[PDB]
């Protein structure tokens, strides 16, 4: 007896939105978008709804406040957040979202305990580690939606540099969402010519290079302070989609992803951004890109201000 | 010499960017999102570029606030609007977008004056009305998002009851997009059986018909009410997504929309909802469904609604 | 733990390739190539998966000659056949094509008893009788692929007369499939709008419609007469996809084949095209199309035909 | 005034047939069959008409032995050769498709010279050569299919070793489409880590590294011993769709095929496998892999055999 596939997707605001929206368009599963906040979800469920016809998708799109709702969910996507955008730092939201993930571990707990999960609440890295402590899930069914964003951003930007299709630009950040993070360089190819040949034939330079290092890193401030009224959404709503359908597909999938990390990049356990492989048994390996001295240094600091902002959470109030 | 589509879009808010992030998503075009507000085009523009290397689609979008990069475009969808949701109908938006689509329309008509247009700014069928004579783009290149919603809900609505995918539920919405919309229950056909058979087989009541009817009507009241912030846009977005295929890719597609309809349903050119055919010239044709008595009735009713608004726009100083 | 799904193609020919092929580059399932000829399905199997990255598909497709194999298949498409075209009817494969069909519902017994199993093997009505008799699958789970493909040629052939998007023609052959098959002319509707109206606007004439409905009917020939090696196998693929399709993702969709039809067109349990509808739980309904007298009465010719042809089969050498 | 994009498949065989398949089903553009075969293209096209409505797609695709009917097409694809299998070497095939390929090039001189033509005729980048030269096309709209073949090959087995998406893996194969083509392993990458690191993880052996470059060099023969018929045509197929896209699209893909070389890889105007980027114009530019001394000598070879070939095509009465 074949069932449905079913996304939960647990805050329905401008990320839980768009997600529900993609995931319905593409015929991935039904949607359950469940919020505490009263009609959105009902609200955007019913929009979304009404397109699915458009798109030729038998999908089923719901909207809830009841976490019975999310009963024998494959896929849980954690969007939910306390309002407003960070001023400087992710780690801002720290307290408040800590809180939420208290009580969205309980329903996945009590609801879809086998279910994959993929979190987007900031501070991403320090909230994924979180959430897999208190609902007790495996290691390997919890992870965080972050390195395909920033891989996503990275390629982008070396393809716009060359004015090359994106897909054919191989491109990696690791490390922890953050000012941290590490887009490693050394490991860049486009349609398999790495960086240093390109140096050498005088179509980019290693400023030009450290440039797109530092867009990519300052890359959500730019969305931010554009959109004014909130942080990026159209971009992370579809990393997450990319990493449901990995799950959902058994695709093998390489995706970059806050992963817990134990005998790999020189780290005995800890969530941060790394190359997986992604499958019907969620995240089933890691991979180990060949870094630098200086790009691992680089990873030793993120390490560093992960272990630092989850330390706070640890002495929280 | 083949160029990249173009579609702009003019207005960057709720359904703008929804336009934007699925037109690239279908690799459909290139867009430029428009808007007067500062930031918010580009904020939008630059999120959804980082999505299209996800999404594996080369489709350029970028923000502006200039009118000269609208030039070229093969498509322009208007969504330009004054802000905040009409509280019980929608002509409230009535003199704020008609003085709103004057700009847009010399904007056009200076830089892109063989596009096709698709206006969703309401009131629908008085801004296309507008649009067209302030533009003076040919009748047949300017037309209105407004049918495929209300027959899509109208679609949805009737496969709900009877449990059946909605692609294979045949329904039109025709006349003024307002509360004198008629639903055509007469051509209603679920795979092939008329709503007159399901009476007769037990499966439907002429009650569940209206209901269903009443419904269509009302569904934009539906959404905005539990949506607290604004009206739809997840299923109005989709909707000029299918019209704007149906130009670019011509094919001679089955579109409801307000069109300029001069020798059907017994008027001599106005705007308003019918079935058109829609390929590369435009509104190709427009095809005269068999109402009956009661439906023409109905129709005469929402003509003297679009008429009656119309003419309050004409009488000002 | 969500598992990959699994189509079983029992037939590697003509049909059998292009089903892999599609059903691969959709990603709609994991893909078993069954043959008893050496190589084929092998090579075939090898071919279609060098060009799964090129789909960017992670399905796999291998060939066997093995029924085991087939275990845990979720469907099983069936297109084997003894060789050669039919010179004049379909049912000159009766007697060599139901002796294949007792081996492989030997198989499907003992391998995948809870599969949905689509017939393709000519002459189709019969040898989904033939199967389900001999196999002892429940009548629901066991169907015919002839509708979707006389159906959508119907529906192409009313297109190209209107020039409009075949899509957005509503049309339904039943019947079985042969001669005496019936293009339900009564219920058409281009947009809405049905043939009688069309009449009545000088747009079509009833002759082209009986040349349409004769087109239809001999179509099967057309195409082999052209290809000369053999019958149509681009359109039938297609055709089982779609119906492949509708069962794995519930669709509901309204779907014309060869079910068990008991309570409906005056019979009392015979597999005949009729409009059904397929979901999870296989064949879970099937419509009443409103029939005119002329056309109930070459529907009995058709019901006269099957039981015919299915006599001879019950007393076959 | 936009218009329907056009492709034109020369030869209608095994690839041809393919190709208008999967160009109607994604709706890339309109298929013209050309044949010199009676009956062949058109019965295909009918064929394949049938299911365009089925994948949702209003492209037209018509058979013909016309060559007035390819005026006007974006792309042309060759696929015409002399029929039955090569035995040892691809070669086999030079005198009688050369000649056949003469009449194709007045063709498309005659009809359609402004079109970006992708050869597919065996002995490949032979052929190409032999091609642009009657045709008098400009060598940048002039390419052959093969590294896309090729290198899927060699995608598809690293991919296999390592139990990963195929999608995640890059590689390249480079030089002549024959035995001495060049799997680059120097730029092999998994989610970018190189083939060097997994030697050193002990995820792989040289051994195996090997194996795979060879399965890679002799995989047509593989596909053609299991067949029993002729050559691979399913992955063929999607190959040259994938090129058309790129061109139609205006992608900026790099694509790996046979194009004109003059100022890279050491040679001075030569058609052989190199990765290029596509758009609009045709191979827009040539990347310059980081090649080893090693795959220097054998690219060095590759060239030689491409030039003998070449040399013996030239030397005829
Ligand atoms: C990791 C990464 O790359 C990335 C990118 C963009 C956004 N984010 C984060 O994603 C989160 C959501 O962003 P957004 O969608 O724009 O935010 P927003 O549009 O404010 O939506 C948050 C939603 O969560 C709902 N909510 C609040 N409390 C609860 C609760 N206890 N249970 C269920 N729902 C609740 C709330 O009603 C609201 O609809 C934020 O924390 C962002 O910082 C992360
Ligand atoms: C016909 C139909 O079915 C339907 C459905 C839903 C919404 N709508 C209408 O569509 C319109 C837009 O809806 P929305 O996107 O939710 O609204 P909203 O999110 O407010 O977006 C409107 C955008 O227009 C911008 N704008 C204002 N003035 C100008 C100007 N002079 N030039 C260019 N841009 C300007 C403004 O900055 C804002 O970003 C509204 O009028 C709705 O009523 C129609
Ligand atoms: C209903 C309808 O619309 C329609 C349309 C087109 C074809 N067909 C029928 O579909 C069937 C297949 O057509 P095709 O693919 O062109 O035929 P073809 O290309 O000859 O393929 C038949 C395949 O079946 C294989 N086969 C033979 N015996 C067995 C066996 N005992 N077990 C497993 N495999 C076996 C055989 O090796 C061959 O590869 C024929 O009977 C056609 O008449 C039906
Ligand atoms: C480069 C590469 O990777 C690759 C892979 C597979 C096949 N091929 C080659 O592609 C070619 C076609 O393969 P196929 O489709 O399997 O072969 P096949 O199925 O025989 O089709 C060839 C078609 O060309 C037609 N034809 C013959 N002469 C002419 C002419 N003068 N004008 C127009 N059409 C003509 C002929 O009627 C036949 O239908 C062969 O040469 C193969 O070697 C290349």
């Amino acid at each position: 007896m074949i069932e449905r596939r079913k996304i939960a997707v647990i805050g329905s605001g401008q990320i839980g939105g768009n997600i529900a929206y993609i995931v319905g368009k593409d015929n991935l599963a039904d949607v359950v978008l469940f919020d505490i906040a009263e009609g959105i979800p009902q609200g955007k469920a019913l929009d979304i709804t009404h397109s699915m016809v458009m798109f030729g998708s038998t999908s089923k799109v719901i909207g809830t406040n009841d976490y019975a709702d999310i009963s024998g969910s494959d896929v849980v996507i954690i969007t939910a957040s306390i309002p407003g955008r960070p001023k400087d730092d992710r780690s801002e939201l720290l307290f408040g979202n800590a809180r939420i993930l208290d009580s969205v571990a309980e329903g996945v707990k009590k609801y879809c305990p086998n279910a994959f999960v993929i979190c987007i609440t900031n501070p991403l890295d320090v909230m994924v580690s979180h959430f897999q402590k208190v609902s007790g899930l495996p290691h390997n069914k919890v992870c965080g939606m972050a390195g395909v964003l920033d891989s996503s951003r990275f390629r982008t930007f070396i393809a716009q540099h060359f004015g090359v299709n994106a897909s054919d630009v191989s491109a990696n950040v690791i490390g922890g969402h953050g000012d941290g993070m590490v887009p490693a360089t050394s490991s860049v190819s486009v349609g398999g010519v790495p960086l240093s040949s390109f140096i050498k034939q005088g179509l980019i330079t290693q400023e030009q290079i450290d440039e797109i290092v530092c867009h990519t890193r300052i890359a959500w401030k730019e969305v931010a302070d554009n959109l004014k009224t909130g942080t990026a959404y159209f971009a992370p709503a579809a990393a997450a989609v990319k990493m449901a359908e990995a799950y959902l597909k058994d695709k093998k999938a390489v995706v970059p992803c806050s992963a817990f990390c134990s005998n790999h990049y020189g780290v005995k356990g800890i969530y941060m951004g790394v190359p997986t492989i992604i499958g019907k048994n969620g995240v089933e390996d890691i991979l180990e890109l060949d870094l630098t001295p200086l790009e691992q240094k680089l990873l030793g600091e993120s390490i560093n201000e992960v272990n630092t902002i989850s330390k706070v959470l640890d002495n929280a109030p």
